[PDB]
C-alpha cells in the first residue's frame, strides 16, 4: 500500500515539481499553501492532489497523512506547524524527501549558482532528451522544450524495456527549511555538478561571500571522486571554493585551457572549443554572452553522461527559450 | 531478518552507544575503525558485532549492508568512503540513523552545553529511572547507577506491558558529519530540552560564540511549543541565543526568579528553591556550585515529565558519578 504525504507550503514551482513526481512515483499527494491561481492551482487540480487554503491545523483531521513534507515558507508560528511538532507527526523537508525516495536511485546532474540555473538545467534536459537518454528533471519552470516543469525518468531510445538512470535538477542555494538551514543541493548527490557561477549571497547583500562559498563546498563534498565538476572559470569566487577542498576532476568553462565559446555570427552560431581546438559549432537562435557560456557548461556535462560534442551541438540547436 | 547497518567510524562512546541501541533493536550491527582495544573492542565483541581494523575499500567486498552509517571520524579521501560515494551506496549520518529509527519515537530529554553534558544527562536518566520510568539514554561515558552507555527504553514499574516513552540523550554541539555540518542535535528533536551553559571553547569547529548561538537557535527551532526549555540563566550568550526566536515556555536556574540553589551546608546538602521558596532539599556527596547547578536543570528536566521535585531532590541523594 503506497503512502500518503502532505506538502505543507505546495505552492511555487519547486514543490508543485515535488507533488508532480511524488504522484507519478505512485504517493498520494495533498498539501496547502495560501490561496493560489492559474497556472498552478488548477495544475495540481488536474493531477487530483487536493489543496488545502491556509495554514489552520484543523487540515490534520482531512489529511490523515503518512509523513509531513515541509516548504520554505513554513516557520514556526503557523498553527499547522506547531500542530505537527506537538503531535509528534513524523515530517521531513522537500529536498530531502526528493533525495531519499527519488534522486538516490539515480545519476543525478545537478546545476548549481546564483544565476542561470533554471536556463542552463532546460537546456542540459533537452541536450539528453535529443541524444535517447529520456532523462527526468525538476526546475524552476516549464522548459519550452518540454511540457512540464518536473517527471521522472522514462524510457531511453536504445533500452525499451527500463528505465533512464539520469536526472536534471536544479540545485537551488537557499535554504532546505526552517529546521534545515543548509542548502537545498547539499541532498542531491549530483554525480555530475554543474557549477554555473557564484555572483552574491542573496540572503545577505552586504556579505562576505564566505558562507555561501562554505555550502558551495558542501556540495562538492558529496560528489564521487569518479564523477565530474564542471565549473565556471572565470569566477574567483568559484575557485577560491574548490581551493578549500576538491576530490573530483574539473572541467573549466569560459578558459582558453578548458571549454571556450568562439565568436558569434550574424547568425548567431558559434564554434565550441575544447583546450583551444574546435569541437563543434552551435547554431542556434539565441543571443549573449551568458547564453553561450550556458551552452559550454550543458555540453561538458552531457559529454559526461556519454552525449558526443557533435550531439550536444545540435541538441541545441533546436532549444528553445521559454515564451512570454 | 532485519536490516544490516555497516558503521564507518564505529570505535567512540557515540558510535559505540548506537551500535548497542541498534544490535538492541533488532539490527545486525558491524563497522570498522582503526585499530580499537580494551575495553571498547571487547564490548562490541560481546554484542557479537563484527569489527574491521582500517578504513580500507576492500572490506566493502566482504557482504553489501542496507545502509553505511558514517561516523565523525568519517572524511573524504578516506579509502572506504570514496568507494561507497563512487558504487552510490546507501548512507546516513549516525545521528540521522539514531533519529529515524529510535528517537522520533519516544520523548526524547535532551542535554545540550559546553560544560557538564556527561553528569547531568547521567543524572537525569537516573532521576528518571528512580522515578520508575525505566529510560532510554545514549551518555558519553558509563553511569555508576547503570551497567552501560546506552540502552533502549526498558520496562517502567507501573505499566510491565509496555515499553517506556523516555529517552535521555546528551546532545552534541560538533558536527553530523563531513556532509552535515550542523550540530549532532538538531537531529534529535528534544521534547525536553536543557541548555546546561554556553561558553566558546570549541576554538576551531565553530568560527567564535556566534556560530554556537545560531546552532544552539536551531535546536531552539525543533522544540514543540508544549516542550519545555531549560535554562542556565547567569549566562548572556543564552539569553542571546533565545532572543533570537524561542516558541516554547522557558525555565531558567541559578537565578533568583527562576530556579535557584541555596548555600550548602558543613556536609554537601542544598535546598532547591523555586522563585525564592524551598521546593526541596537535596542531599548529597557532591561537590562545588557547578554539580548544584546541573541538579538544578535536572529537576527542572524531570518535572517537566511528571517527577516530583521532592522525589527527584531523593533520587539525587542515590547517585554514583560517571565514568570515562
Amino acid at each position: 500500500a503506497m503512502k500518503h504525504i502532505h506538502i505543507i507550503g505546495i505552492g511555487g514551482t519547486f514543490m508543485g515539481g515535488l507533488a508532480a513526481i511524488a504522484k507519478e512515483a505512485g504517493f498520494e499527494v495533498s498539501g496547502c499553501d495560501a490561496k493560489m491561481y492559474p497556472p498552478m492551482s488548477t495544475q495540481l487540480e488536474a493531477l487530483g492532489i487536493d489543496v488545502y487554503e491556509g495554514f489552520d491545523a484543523a487540515q490534520l483531521d482531512e489529511f490523515k497523512a503518512d509523513v509531513y513534507v515541509i516548504g520554505n515558507v513554513a516557520k514556526r508560528g503557523m498553527d499547522v506547524v506547531e500542530a505537527i511538532l506537538n503531535l509528534g507527526l513524523p515530517y521531513i523537508s522537500g529536498p530531502q524527501w526528493l533525495s531519499e525516495n527519488v534522486l538516490h536511485h539515480h545519476w543525478v546532474l545537478g546545476v548549481a549558482g546564483t544565476h542561470g540555473k533554471t536556463t542552463t538545467a532546460s537546456m542540459l534536459a533537452w541536450v539528453l532528451e535529443y541524444a535517447g537518454l529520456a532523462p527526468g528533471f525538476l526546475i524552476g519552470g516549464v522548459p519550452e522544450n518540454f511540457g512540464v516543469s518536473a517527471r521522472l525518468p522514462q524510457t531511453p531510445r536504445q533500452d525499451p524495456n527500463s528505465q533512464s538512470p539520469f536526472f536534471v535538477i536544479e540545485a537551488d542555494e537557499y535554504d532546505t527549511a526552517f529546521f534545515d538551514k543548509r542548502s537545498k543541493f547539499v541532498h542531491y548527490r549530483p554525480r555530475t555538478a554543474v557549477l554555473n557561477n557564484l555572483e552574491f549571497d542573496h540572503a545577505d547583500i552586504f556579505a562576505d561571500l564566505g558562507a555561501i562559498q562554505t555550502q558551495f563546498h558542501y556540495l562538492v563534498r558529496t560528489v564521487p571522486s569518479e564523477g565530474l565538476i564542471v565549473c565556471n572559470g572565470r569566477q574567483q569566487s568559484l575557485q577560491d571554493t574548490l581551493d578549500k577542498g576538491c576530490w573530483t576532476p574539473v572541467e573549466k568553462f569560459g578558459t582558453e585551457h578548458g571549454w571556450q565559446a568562439g565568436e558569434a555570427n550574424a547568425d548567431g552560431s558559434f564554434d565550441v572549443l575544447l583546450d583551444g581546438k574546435t569541437a563543434g559549432r552551435v547554431k542556434w537562435d539565441l543571443m549573449g554572452r551568458h547564453n553561450r557560456m550556458n551552452a559550454l557548461a550543458v555540453i561538458a556535462a552531457a559529454r559526461h553522461v556519454g552525449v558526443d560534442i557533435q550531439t550536444a551541438c545540435e541538441a541545441l540547436g533546436a532549444f528553445k527559450n521559454v515564451k512570454r
